[PDB]
């Protein structure tokens, strides 16, 4: 019933009693189970009960549960929902809903800081012109000069029968990717299809392995258009080495602000398909992902040549060693340049203490171990030793299709 | 598309469907509501021969003769013995599959793409602990190969209604003590404290060394356990240097060839076999990063660090993250230079990807437990990192059972 939570480090046990919240089904069923899987594989009572359930967390959270504010609301929610099909949050109660989607994302190691988010009403957005310069305020809110500031903006949420307000980047500052002649890419190659998406509907390609993307947005049953980001609001970290002097000369960089776009938020059954957020890399994200993993930047063997090391052979280690020295050339390169970033093992630290804190607040925290331990030295880190139960908590974050 | 889980692989972009899930007959942990997927150990005649016919057909399957006269005899054989005496016995054959394909079943072994090569000794004859003491030296011996290690199971007698187990109390048959201090801390291998102290008990006169081979604690059944201790020539070690830090080899680390489970159930047919002990050969991060770096093991990491001078003050030197790499290619290096048979985590990961499309066509998928696959250290490096795979039980199989004291 209640799952036994072990920690083979320390032998402590706990047991969650917070995933009895739980009112969405995920992919493990008793005959097998699917928590390895990246993806999903896919009226008025149910919006109903999940608007209910929602007002009720939210005056429990303000500690006015019961009072006639508390009566009142849901009698708004109610007379609402009965004559439109739908209903609309309270600024203050979007403000509680989109923490708590953060509080309950199993994927994140940064939620020891879920409290402190910093949210933007955009929901008297009616234009993808307008949804550019929200985005950029939260550019520059969440940037701060490298002191990087966590922010969420949200955008109207989804209505039936009319299209959503989409952005079509998956994050909102990305590199191009740039399918060559022989078949090669030239940037990122996460970001081939995007690209080609953004040159059809006419921005004019630069040719660079770091070329920060434009936007695609989309207002409702309309075709996306394109912005430039002003160059001046994308903080970028040129890419250095503490000891070996030839690192820098590879020329790689990476932008400061990592901040997803593709995301629908989910609070008290309403829909929010454009609402993207932002908090600050953790290094493994850049070091180890994003310049190490084949289907990225891939620069592992290049690295490892430059440090003359042996290639020719697995169990040398060169892999290994190469991404190391890639990730202390992040944690070196963001701290020289007083952007903030956070290391694996500091990061999941704080996860541990989280996890704490959740127990001792909620009775468990949802998690997904596959995700929580860094990709490199896992082991090395806390989380790796601490059992974990996963499970959909709502608010949310899911994910959804991209639009196109 | 089709009613299965679809698994995909990130790096590459393929898809595949697991259909072989659809023969698991028993049911782990998950639920459609919470996945306890990363929980290390989750929670009558009628159901034998259930079990007996399942694994009957496995094994008429394998040799094609499925629907044939002797399949049907078989089982008639197998329904009259479970009938008369409440068990039964596996043929010679039968239990040579069983055991094989128990070890291809097995979600957590990333050494799978070997497991048609599995020597099987039956020992299904052996009637007392010096006996047992025998066949387990035989299997060290055989196993161990002056480092050219081959994989073996020895199968001791089957679990018996109404008689007591015969059992191995080691979980393996070759690890280290670990003696409680006065000052509360551990010398030796704190995993292995208590059955340290059992073997003691038992009248073992204990070492004071980092690495003291511990002796056999053997339970034949409805017997007190009896101590066997190792001839040291039988137990093959590599003593662990660096290629190029010169000072590693002062540490005086070593570690043992053979790594040899001892204390897990073999379920073949519903017969429960609780004394199976069986072993490959190791994956360099066993040694390296678990054994030596874990916290709660011999947690040598800031050690190695202060000999490599890093600033083990901050966490952003990642001088966890150096001294590990460096302690794991101190394992590669030194197993290579004794020639004692050893895979580093790349070549194991590459050849259990490979394994996982053998079994794709074999069998129409592969039960894999993620979090036990892919390594501790530099995981996204490996390619099973990107791999989705489907967790299932599937029988014949290997289970944890509780330690017998
Ligand atoms: C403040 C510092 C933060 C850190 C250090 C952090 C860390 C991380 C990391 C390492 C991941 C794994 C992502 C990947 O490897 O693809 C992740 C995922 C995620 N984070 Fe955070 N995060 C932070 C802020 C936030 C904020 C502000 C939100 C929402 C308001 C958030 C919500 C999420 C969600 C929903 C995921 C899952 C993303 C996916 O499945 O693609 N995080 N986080
Ligand atoms: C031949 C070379 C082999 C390699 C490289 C290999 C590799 C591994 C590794 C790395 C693990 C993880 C254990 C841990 O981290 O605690 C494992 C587990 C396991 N292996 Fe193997 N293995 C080999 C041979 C075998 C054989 C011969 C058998 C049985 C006939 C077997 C059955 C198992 C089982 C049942 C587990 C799960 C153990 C547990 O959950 O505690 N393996 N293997
Ligand atoms: N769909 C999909 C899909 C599948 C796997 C990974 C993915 C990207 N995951 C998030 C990556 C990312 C990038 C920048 N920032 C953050 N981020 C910010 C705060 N927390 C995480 N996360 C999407
Ligand atoms: N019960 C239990 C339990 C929980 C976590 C880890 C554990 C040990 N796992 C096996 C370790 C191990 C040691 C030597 N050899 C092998 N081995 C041999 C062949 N394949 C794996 N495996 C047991
Ligand atoms: C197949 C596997 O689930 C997939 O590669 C996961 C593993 N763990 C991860 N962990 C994080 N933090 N981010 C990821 O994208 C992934 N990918
Ligand atoms: C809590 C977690 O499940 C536990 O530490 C697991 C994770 N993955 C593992 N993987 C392997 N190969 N061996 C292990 O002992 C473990 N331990
Ligand atoms: O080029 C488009 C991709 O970046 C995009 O499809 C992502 O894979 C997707 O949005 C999930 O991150
Ligand atoms: O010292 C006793 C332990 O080694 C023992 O309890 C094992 O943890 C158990 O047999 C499973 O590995
Ligand atoms: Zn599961």
């Amino acid at each position: 019933k209640f799952p036994r939570v072990k920690n083979w480090e320390l032998g402590s046990i706990t047991y969650d009693t917070l995933c009895a919240q739980s009112q969405q089904d995920g992919p493990c069923t008793p005959r097998r189970c699917l928590g390895s899987l990246v993806l999903p594989r896919k009226p008025a009572e149910q919006l109903l009960s999940q608007a209910r359930d929602f007002i009720n967390q939210y005056y429990s959270s303000i500690k006015r549960s019961g009072s006639q504010a508390h009566e009142e609301r849901l009698q708004e929610v109610e007379a609402e929902v009965a004559s439109t099909g739908t209903y609309h949050l309270r600024e203050s109660e979007l403000v509680f809903g989109a923490k708590q989607a953060w509080r309950n994302a199993p994927r994140c190691v940064g939620r020891i800081q879920w409290g402190k988010l910093q949210v933007f009403d955009a929901r008297d957005c009616s234009s993808a012109q307008e949804m550019f310069t929200y985005i950029c305020n939260h550019i520059k809110y969440a940037t701060n000069r490298g002191n990087l500031r966590s922010a969420i903006t949200v955008f109207p949420q989804r209505a039936p029968g009319r299209g959503d307000f989409r952005i079509w980047n998956s994050q909102l500052v990305r590199y191009a990717g740039y399918r060559q002649q022989d078949g090669s890419v030239r940037g990122d190659p996460a970001n081939v299809e995007i690209t080609e998406l953004c040159i059809q509907h006419g921005w004019t390609p630069g040719n660079g392995r770091f070329d920060v993307l434009p936007l695609l947005l989309q207002a409702p049953d309309e075709a996306p258009e394109l912005f430039v980001l002003p160059p001046e609001l994308v903080l970028e970290v040129p890419l250095e080495h503490p000891t070996l002097e030839w690192f820098a000369a590879l020329g790689l960089r990476w932008y400061a602000l990592p901040a997803v776009s593709n995301m629908l938020l989910e609070i008290g059954g309403l829909e929010f398909s454009a609402a993207p957020f932002s908090g600050w890399y953790m290094s493994t994200e850049i070091g180890t992902r994003n310049l190490c993993d084949p289907h990225r930047y891939n620069i592992l063997e290049d690295v490892a040549v430059c440090m003359d090391l042996d290639t020719r052979t697995t169990s040398s280690l060169w892999k290994d060693k190469a991404a190391v020295e890639i990730n202390l050339a992040v944690l070196h390169s963001f701290q020289l340049a007083k952007v903030t970033i956070v290391d694996h093992h500091a990061a999941t630290v704080s996860f541990m203490k989280h996890l704490d804190n959740e127990q001792k607040a909620r009775g468990g925290c949802p998690a997904d171990w596959a995700w929580i331990v860094p990709p490199i030295s896992g082991s090395l880190t806390p989380v790796f030793h601490q059992e974990m139960v996963n499970y959909i908590l709502s608010p949310a974050f899911r994910y959804q299709p991209d639009p196109w």
